[PDB]
Parts: C-alpha cells; sequence; structure tokens
C-alpha cells in the first residue's frame, strides 16, 4: 500500500566492483527481484523500466507484470532480462544515468507521474565528476535518484552525495546499504521508504 503511486522508475544495475564477483554474479538478481516484489506494477501506478543488454549493447526496457500472459513466464521473463546485465560486469554508471535522460527526453510522460532512478551498487564509477555531472541534469529535470550500496567496496559519501543528501550528517531516506548477508532483509524496507519520500 506504500509503492502505490504513478511513478515512472528506473532500475539500474551496477557491479561488480569487486575482486570476487561470486557475490554479485550470485545474488544481485535476487535482490532485484525483491525490490521489484515491493512494487505495484499497475499500469495506473509503477511503471518498471530496466537497463539491460541486448545484441551485445545496453538499452533500457519496460518491465511489465502480471502481464495477461502466464504468471511463471512473467517472472522468469523478468528474472532473465536482469540477468543479461551478469556477464557484463562493470560499467559505466555515467552512461546509464545518460541513457535514462535520452529515455525520459524521447517520451511524454504521465502528467502526476514522478521519475525515479534507483540504483544497485557494490563498488564507485569510473568516474565521480562525470557522474556527478549526469546526476544534476536529472535532478535539474526534477528527477529523483535513490542509491541501495552494497559491501565493503561502496563510497558512502559519494551515494548519500549522488542522491542529494549530505556526505556524512542527518538522515538520506534515498539512501541504504548493508552486508551482503544481510541485503534481503534491508532492500524491502528500502525500497518501501524510498516510495514515500517521492510521494513528498
Ligand atoms: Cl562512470
Amino acid at each position: 500500500e506504500v509503492c502505490n503511486d504513478e511513478v515512472d522508475l528506473y532500475l539500474l544495475m551496477d557491479g561488480s566492483g569487486s575482486i570476487r564477483r561470486h557475490n554479485w554474479v550470485n545474488h544481485a538478481v535476487p535482490l532485484a527481484m525483491k525490490l521489484i516484489q515491493q512494487l505495484n506494477l499497475n499500469d495506473n501506478a509503477i511503471h518498471l523500466y530496466a537497463s539491460v543488454f541486448s545484441n551485445n549493447a545496453r538499452e533500457i526496457i519496460r518491465l511489465h507484470s502480471d502481464a495477461s500472459k502466464n504468471k511463471e513466464k512473467a517472472l522468469i521473463i523478468i528474472k532473465s532480462l536482469l540477468s543479461t546485465n551478469l556477464p557484463y560486469g562493470k560499467t559505466s554508471l555515467t552512461d546509464a544515468l545518460l541513457q535514462v535522460r535520452k529515455h525520459l527526453n524521447d517520451r511524454i510522460n504521465r502528467e502526476n507521474a514522478n521519475q525515479l532512478v534507483v540504483i544497485l551498487t557494490d563498488g564507485i564509477p569510473d568516474s565521480i565528476q562525470d557522474s556527478l555531472k549526469e546526476s544534476r541534469k536529472l535532478s535539474d529535470r526534477g528527477v529523483k535518484i535513490a542509491v541501495f550500496g552494497i559491501g565493503q567496496g561502496i563510497n558512502v559519501a559519494f551515494n548519500r552525495f549522488l542522491v542529494g543528501c549530505h556526505p556524512s550528517d542527518g538522515k538520506c531516506n534515498l539512501y541504504a546499504d548493508s552486508a551482503w548477508e544481510n541485503v534481503k532483509n534491508v532492500i524491502g524496507p528500502f525500497m518501501k521508504a524510498v516510495c514515500v519520500e517521492v510521494e513528498k
């Protein structure tokens, strides 16, 4: 009853920055699924988009649910689409944010919808400055950015600053993080709190 409003949500997976990719490769997609399970994906509510790979190239696509097609298939489709990211490893966050901006520019949005980028990351961008530059173009267009950080390879101050908070001080509703062992229990609440803040 929380993630129930008109929102265009762009889910961006950004990892792994780690030397031992096992955790990201085994758990990033189940983590993203858990987040997506918090969303009301009725056409009058949340429209869910995801950055994915197709024909060796990065692309933004809409994810549907539960479409008029069979239940298990709709789940499998989403899970496979998300999994196209895994073979490609670490990719430019700057380029991903730029693609979201182009996507928003190419289409008319719903009159009363909010635009939101949710980033799942276990590392830091190739370029901090290029990334910050893009995020500000987005926020200048009224787009909100939330970030979920995982593990010990993240920079918390960067994540907080990226979503518009103070680098260290004060609560930041658009940011949360966790160690791998705990992410499954923290991500649901994070998505909910993100929806709440977005409606304010
Ligand atoms: Cl980058």
